[PDB]
């Protein structure tokens, strides 16, 4: 095949820019997908009964006419994260309405409504050919994939792209994803591939690194900076380890809060001490449905004053949002900046705001991450200091039980997939820098 | 008596520093004081029938002995502020919990931990004599006060005194206060008395100004820049009124919610266009105890589009709390700051956080304003651009009437209090500046 | 002619969008032009025996093709800014050097490169067509274009398009500028055209009002605040114009600085008091070519100090470079901030380090503005906050003397250019806004 | 004698709060002294020729009277600053005049106006007495010092208190200085010691700590980052050292330029991999007394970029001044920042501008740090992650000596000279920590 001719060339290590340039494209691509008729067969099932099994497709399908600004990208790997599991069971919405409504832009996003739905919102892969006016990336280079594109045509977003009212996440509100043997997106969302992962391990931070980069590191969100003790609200999570990783490696002390030893092992892992086991210290910060307990906020408080010898956290790293939000301004200190970015427990947050004015704290949303933030997180990934969380890779026909495994958080961290890859393992181009940190890369294993 | 020979000598005009530093002092001073005595004698009621009435005193105290870095002032006027209002009904706790919690620590803070509790935090008058170390100030030097108390010892509160861990606001947290014949004062509280105003007008702004300047027009605020919509909650009142003419004066365009229809006209005297009778409009933002209804968040957010042209507000000034808190969340440009000093009608803050953190907005809590800020305000208030709001003057004997009219939103103005002056019109040495502003110098009457 | 049809269309007052989009496109439009012929032609002698008239040429050049997010735009106007003067000059180098070996990359990039140049990089006209992906702007749609131009596939321009690395600017640094009759401008240059005013002042505040309410009012720049005190230096002039509204509107104090009474008498027009006159001071702040003399600086601080009662400015609008910014660091108060967007005078700068660093001053660069700042500068023009400054109109033809009186100093604000426009006065569809601000609208004239 | 039983209690460990308080003050205390009447023996002579050891006189002296906010120290360890070598010198003007009429301030002020002047402006010592008013600091306390001194009474620097105008560095402007065996200091001077540390080792990181503290790590400096490049300029000397390990720590790339491989390969101890031997490379920034040459800022930016692989620094901590400014200048990422403190060989700064504004890049001056600085860079010692830069102790006695070697580069590191102390190595109360640091604390050796 046509499709196993291109596999060859990345697999070869000698293809040229211009040898890609050359190879041929297939007229189908197998994809993880879904069918615009299967909507409602799951209509009424709890938190674990609706199944995604059922509804992913692998299907044959034509390949998608490019455009200016574009690139296709040979997938190799991808991952199923939360969008992922949350489209395959057609939550909150269906995705085709997505489609359909993102479809009223242009004949060129006209092709995006279709009757089936490309999966998959991350991307590691070789580029094949680029569509008009592209310049910065060549067919044969190795990329990953920022997953919010932006149309950027309202001024709103030129001070920063995550203001743009027009932003979409690639496989989740547009089409052609990265769970597939090939993909399209806009060139403005590859960003180079490091060299020292495997192609399974170099698709799978992805949105949730480059979303605790911005809200940690970037000035956008708390300016984390070297001393800074910022408390983590869930360390060994997606958000929460790439967020421990950066205080670690910014110079930070990070404070970890779990509800595990098996979670609190897996920070130590990491590189953090001071930990918290929320459910091993039975906060209650609610006392009932409308009224919170401040004597369990400030009994966390004083837990978090052991591993400082009395100082408070500079910075709370929140997304729980409801239930912990409460303490997490109570415990700031003065001057202090709490940043949120998710609300998993409920979003309709209360807090006492005497803690808010008194002390000057600020309260900061934050939200993914623009491309410029999503590039420096790569990059603090492609250096060195940041670390992939794989903790399973599938297949990529099996996509299924790849996204039943994340819709009952089966594992501790990322679930990635190989497209075309045959294999785990391939991808590394500088094993030197691969085993200066092979011992953190697999922690989540 | 030595007091009016201390009155006498301001009334003349030409006594100097020699004759107030050889002027005699008196053994007592009359001030309005709480008792500890009756801190809990309105308990268990309606914080509405709680009266400053029952609670307030007309009484003798003896000098406080003068520390470094000190001044005694014979205070001219002062001022009702919302933070006399509730040390006079002991909410949201007595404040004889910190007058004690900061009193007998170093024998210097030792001298306010007193059985009474002398209120007001504002003063303008003239320096009697100065503590040791005192560079910057002699006695008969013309002064208004901040209530900015800070140790600054340490280290925490260099690079903004209000993260002094012992930053304290005068006459609140502090004996000593300002509503009274003599004030007991921190030099570096104090800058020099606007020439052109009066007694009671240069002792009306010190208090809720700095803090509007610093909320609104400082970079530790929201940092207004002209242009910009905001959102002025209790637009005629205290920190409304300066707020308003910051943002006039910044050359953003305010909306003014307001209460009455009289006090509709006073932003329009002022110079706003874009008011909002909150009263009229009817607002019900919460449907019970417990939830609040977003359909009249919109309906807030609709009122203010009328007068922008679709525009959302980048900025709203919020100190209502609670009742207001959720819409002032709702109605923010995306990218906007809800900067909040206060919570008068519950500091139990509830808010979608999801308008908060898809939208990329800031909660921003303020406190105050340190001496720059402070300086600051006061220098515009010197230049003739920003204005006192002075609606109507009280004796030192009926103090406590004002804080009624306050308690209950009365009188939206600033409600002055004579001390030692003993008619209005005293104090203007700078007539033909004074001329100049004179008619919105009267618009609060 | 089919030019003809197009003016025609655009001078009646009800021609539908359809209208625009039936009507057939001219083969070739005028346009004021650069020849890379002469390139080292003029090549010798000083720049001003280098009268602009010489190498300007008015030609006949012809349509190129409409490319995707790409509009072609019917210019009715456009201005002269000195980025002509020294396109025409040649000054530091031939436009054409960084316009020929941009092809080789992509191939939309090498319609750029012609052997001519059309300069221009203003504009007032209407959309004619638009490039592929284009949704919000419409044939019919009156607009004006500022001048950034960037490609944003790079990352770092994703939280500031200005930080693009392939930022150019469009008429000076790309072909098809505003001095045509036809512009082929990116749609992410398109802003509103303020509906009060002509087609010619429409065109005159773009390029620096935006420059300067980047440069004062925006973070990115000095950050005005109320009460500051801001030097202005060519206040009369094109920037300085702006620069000067924004100071007066933003509540701060401007003192200005020019070199004719009449442009000192049109800043007191302006609403400015603190004038000064660099004739009549005869402020040499070189004694050579290698040296300057502090004396000078000091007397400059000296006289700045007169109007602002003993204050330094905080801010110092800077950009005539190497003769006035050795004077501006030393100026500026301490902590002040020094901004900076060009060097007339020429750009080697000299200036004394210890003022900078025991002082806590910044000097900021800045260069134009992002959409974002373009869309908030041009949004206070169009709500009438922000007036244009036209100085004289000529037409197209005429461009070279345009040119060079700006080369000369010979004029005030902003000099316009009719492009398509028959005749000046025509426009505008507010009249009620327009004869709202006419007496400061032709304050310039 | 009276000091032999504080250095006893001292040497003891045991010693509680209640016994250092109980001990008895000596009459006099050792100093190191100038003399008010040899102001001029130096005078027309070499810097190089003029020699401490005979300006040096080893007095006894009376301690001072004890203010309020201030606290007597008992001081093991101080360091020689080159303020203290050219006090010794009597360079530039002569530090007894600043004394004189500082003195004549307040009469606490007026404590300084002496015939002697105890030199010293680091501090490693135990707190004896408190004046009036401290809270923070008790008898018994282990302390180190930040030299700079601020009265406040201006509320200039109640944002920073680097703006305070009356700022002054003690034992350089104030007496009383640490190179005795008492001193006198304020509370809001004092920092706990770093428990790991020897006396001499935590008197050394001192004023060129929190200097590069602030200019890189700060806010108010450069805010660098992780994932940041910084040139860092004279990385082995004071400022470059510490500069150099907050770059590691804060996990940026410092590139480090030295003038020497023996001081490249004291950047590699510390850390640092990128090193640049000024002087190998042979860079003349400057073809003469004037014009500089620009393809040396080019040549620079080459090897720059080898060390990064293409990238460019997003901060160049500068200080060298006049010969390396325009090549920091040059060589800084579009829209990064260069950092400055000091002007060492030549204050008179020449840039080109072009590259200033064009890619908005910042110059930020930075002068000494504020408390909250200092506090912060003392404590990132004590957490380990700073580590002081000691290569030489000297006796008290040979304070004369140790000037000179200063005065004449005879060390890389930094000259300690033990007070009270009688051997290098005491002090050390947390040897763990010591152990896992050691070979980098001694990396000076
Ligand atoms: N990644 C991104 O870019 C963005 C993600 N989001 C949100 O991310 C998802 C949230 O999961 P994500 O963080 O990405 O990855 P995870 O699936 O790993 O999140 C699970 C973590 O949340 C913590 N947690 C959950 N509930 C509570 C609670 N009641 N109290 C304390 N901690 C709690 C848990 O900590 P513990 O171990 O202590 O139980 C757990 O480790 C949302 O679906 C949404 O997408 C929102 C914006 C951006
Ligand atoms: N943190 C700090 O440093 C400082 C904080 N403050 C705070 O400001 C106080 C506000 O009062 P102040 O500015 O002194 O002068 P006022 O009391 O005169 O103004 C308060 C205004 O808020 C409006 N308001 C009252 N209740 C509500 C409500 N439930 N919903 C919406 N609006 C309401 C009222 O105006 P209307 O009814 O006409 O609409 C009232 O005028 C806060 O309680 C607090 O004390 C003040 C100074 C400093
Ligand atoms: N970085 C960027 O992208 C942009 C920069 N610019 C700026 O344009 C120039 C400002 O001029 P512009 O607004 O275009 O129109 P002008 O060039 O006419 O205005 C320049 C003003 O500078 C005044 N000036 C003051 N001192 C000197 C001096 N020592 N030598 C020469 N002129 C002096 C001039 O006369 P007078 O004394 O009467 O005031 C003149 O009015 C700046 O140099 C800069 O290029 C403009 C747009 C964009
Ligand atoms: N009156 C004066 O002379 C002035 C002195 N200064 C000083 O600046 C600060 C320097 O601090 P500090 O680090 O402790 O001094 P150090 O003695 O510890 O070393 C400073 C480093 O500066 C580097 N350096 C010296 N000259 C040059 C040069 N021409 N180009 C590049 N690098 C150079 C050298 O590094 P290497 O040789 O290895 O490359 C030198 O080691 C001082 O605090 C002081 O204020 C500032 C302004 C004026």
């Amino acid at each position: 095949r046509h499709m196993q001719e291109i596999l060859d060339a990345i697999l070869s290590g000698d293809a040229a820019s211009a040898d890609y340039a050359a190879l041929a494209l297939p007229e189908s691509y197998r994809a993880v997908t879904l069918h615009k008729g299967e909507e409602r067969m799951f209509d009424g099932l709890a938190s674990r009964d609706k199944d995604p099994r059922k509804s992913l497709h692998l299907d044959d399908v034509p390949l998608p006419e490019l455009g200016p600004g574009e690139a296709l990208v040979a997938v190799m790997a991808s991952s199923v994260n939360y969008n992922t599991v949350w489209s395959s069971i057609f939550e909150p919405v269906s995705t085709f309405g997505f489609l359909e409504r993102y479809g009223r832009l242009s004949p060129l996003t006209a092709r995006h409504d279709l009757p089936y739905h490309v999966l998959g919102s991350d991307l590691a892969g070789v580029v094949l050919r680029t569509g008009a006016g592209v310049n910065a990336w060549k067919p044969g280079d190795e990329v990953v994939a920022h997953c919010l594109s932006v149309e950027l045509e309202s001024p709103d977003g030129h001070n920063d792209t995550m203001m743009d009212p027009e932003q979409r996440i690639w496989g989740f509100e547009t089409n052609f994803g990265g769970l597939a043997q090939l993909a399209l997106v806009k060139t403005n969302q590859l960003l180079p591939k490091p060299k020292h992962l495997t192609w399974e391990e170099a698709a799978s931070p992805g949105l949730v690194n480059s979303t605790a980069y911005r809200q940690l590191v970037s000035r956008n969100g708390a300016g984390l900076k070297q001393g800074d003790n910022v408390l983590i609200w869930g360390a060994s999570g997606g958000l929460g380890s790439y967020a421990t990783q950066y205080a670690l490696a910014g110079g930070a002390t990070p404070i970890c809060v779990v509800s595990s030893p098996r979670k609190a092992d897996i920070c130590r892992a990491m590189g953090a001490e001071a930990i918290i086991d929320r459910s091993a210290e039975g906060y209650r910060f609610w006392k009932d449905e409308h009224h919170q307990d401040p004597r369990e906020w400030k009994r966390l408080g004083g837990k978090i004053r052991e591993f400082t010898g009395g100082e408070d956290v500079d910075i709370v790293f929140e997304h729980p949002g409801r239930e912990t939000f409460g303490a997490s301004v109570y415990v700031t200190r003065k001057g202090g900046t709490i940043v949120t970015c998710a609300s998993t427990s409920g979003y309709m947050h209360q807090y006492d705001n005497r803690y808010l004015w008194m002390s000057l704290k600020r309260i900061v949303g934050s939200h993914f991450a623009n491309y410029r933030e999503a590039f420096e997180a790569n990059r603090l990934v492609a250096k060195g200091k940041i670390h992939p969380t794989l903790s399973k890779v599938y297949a990529l026909e099996e996509t299924g039980q790849a996204a039943l495994d994340v819709h009952h958080n089966k594992h501790q961290g990322k679930v990635g997939v190989l497209c075309l890859a045959p294999r785990e393992g391939l991808g590394v181009t500088d094993p030197e820098l691969r085993s200066k940190h092979l011992t953190k890369i697999n922690a989540f294993r």
